[PDB]
């Protein structure tokens, strides 16, 4: 199993998750088709594994330093998660829909535990953390694939663009989205700061 | 144009994203490939025409209300893009990367403008749109890839569940994400408003 996702990783990259077929993952290997589906019960099982190793490889912000605040701690995961997402053709793709592994139980939990010691209900910790992950992922995936489409896509009309909008593609165009990104962070650490002041 | 759409939608959610294929398109139309290929540039013009008239058809709350608030405006304007993805297999999908359409300028520029009106500066409305888009994105993509994924994927071992996981677990197993949504989308609001007092 350790083997094949290091080529799967390599196969993905290279042709897409949509690429990452049984035949050419097979081929990759040197193994018949039935082999691969033998250990590797589907794809999805294929993408869950990937999913759970990219982020052992590349985030490498999980866990709380000693003494830091919920708020730093909820930004420094979060660049870290993107982070991890992007460095992978199609990774926050393959995140999209997965559950915490057995592997990675200790690391969440160690999230919702400090979230419900700085007074977060385990319900809130979560859904904050939840919203975090799921801004981080639309974020990364809008970026991916708008970059994907440049090549594809006609060069926008421009003639007749109203003021805000031109502005706004101005600004869209000058980073890669990483300010708009941060600038999402903050409103929402600042929205769970509203929150559980309110509610202690 | 009109009723190639009309097939790619019903194709689309026959086969997903991956499925809605040259070949199967042409087939649907009764044409040869050549002749879908001639007016129809490629993939990504007919993913894009789709993004939009998913939104035509289905995204109803597009514009403020008289005298509605920001806040307001907001979460409806969210939990309408939120409905309109839902309708369609992959219709998140579709979405990520796209720009703005000429036939959506007026649209976009009155969101960005109620923003501005309200006392947002033009890039802080930007990321704050951005981020409510984001976030939705993310949100409805993992609901949506959760689901499909319950076939292939094996019930997860809950023998070694520690416990803030096992309960936030049977939470999210409790409805269909709609709960953490609309959490998230408040904390969002929370935010800016945090943000945009302040400067003001
Ligand atoms: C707590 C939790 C998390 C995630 C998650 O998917 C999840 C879930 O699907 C159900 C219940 C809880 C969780 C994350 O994916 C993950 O990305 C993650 O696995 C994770 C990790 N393994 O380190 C994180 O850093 C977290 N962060 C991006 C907010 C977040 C934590
Ligand atoms: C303003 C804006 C928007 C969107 C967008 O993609 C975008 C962009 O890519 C560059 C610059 C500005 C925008 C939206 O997709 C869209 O979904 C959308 O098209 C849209 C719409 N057409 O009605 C919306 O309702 C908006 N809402 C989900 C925040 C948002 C508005
Ligand atoms: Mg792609
Ligand atoms: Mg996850
Ligand atoms: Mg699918
Ligand atoms: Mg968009």
């Amino acid at each position: 199993k350790s083997k094949v996702i290091n080529s799967a990783l390599e196969l993905g990259n290279e042709v897409g998750i949509e690429g990452l077929t049984t035949r050419k993952l097979a081929q990759k290997l040197g193994v018949e088709q039935p082999t691969l589906y033998w250990h590797v019960k589907n794809k999805r099982a294929l993408l869950d594994a990937l999913a759970v190793e990219i982020l052992a490889r590349h985030h490498d912000y999980s866990l709380p330093a000693a003494g830091e605040s919920w708020q730093s701690f909820l930004r420094n995961n979060a660049m870290s998660f993107r982070r991890a997402l992007l460095r992978y053709r199609d990774g926050a793709k393959v995140h999209l829909g997965t559950r915490p592994d057995e592997k990675q139980y200790d690391t969440v939990e160690t999230q919702l535990r400090f979230m419900t010691e700085n007074g977060f209900s385990l319900r809130d910790g979560l859904y904050a953390i939840s919203a975090v992950s799921h801004f981080t992922l639309g974020a990364v995936l809008e970026q991916q694939e708008h970059t994907a489409a440049l090549t594809d896509r006609p060069a926008a009309p421009d003639e007749n663009l109203p003021p805000l909008l031109r502005e706004a593609l101005q600004i869209m165009d000058s980073d890669d989205g990483e300010q708009a990104f941060l600038h999402g962070l903050e409103s929402l650490i600042r929205g769970f700061e509203v929150q559980l002041t309110a509610l202690l």
